[PDB]
């Protein structure tokens, strides 16, 4: 049993950075999978990066290769969505799920332990 909230959004130039972070409360931070979603209005919600209890690399959306890092510190309960060379394609809302590292899914969508999301907007308007 696990309860997740994420930190870290707002509202930022194009090309920009931000680094989501999703703060685990619950026994055992280390058996849990962890992912990263978001959701666009009107859109379905999309997996963007997941990261495992084992040494192996973490998986990546094709739509953030390479600008994105997914991290996870265990002593800190908190796994972090480091988010590089940001596009308005980018805006969402960013969620974090958990699930137990033995259990088997067939979509992110079948994680049992979600966040209420941060939201992301990325604007090329120079309001910066």
């Amino acid at each position: 049993q696990v309860q997740l909230q994420e930190s870290g959004g707002g509202l930022v130039q194009t090309g920009g950075s931000l680094r989501l972070s999703c703060k685990a409360s619950g026994r055992a931070f280390a058996r849990y999978d962890l992912a990263w979603s978001r959701q666009a209005p009107g859109k379905q919600r999309e997996f963007v990066a997941s990261i495992g209890v084992t040494r192996n690399p973490p998986y990546y959306s094709g739509s953030v290769k390479g600008r994105f890092t997914v991290s996870r510190d265990n002593a800190k309960e908190t796994v972090y969505l480091q988010m590089n060379d940001l596009k308005p394609e980018d805006s969402a809302v960013y969620y974090c799920a958990a699930k137990d590292a033995s259990v088997t899914v067939a979509t992110i969508e079948d994680y049992p332990y979600w966040g209420r999301g941060t939201q992301v907007t990325v604007s090329s308007e120079n309001l910066y």
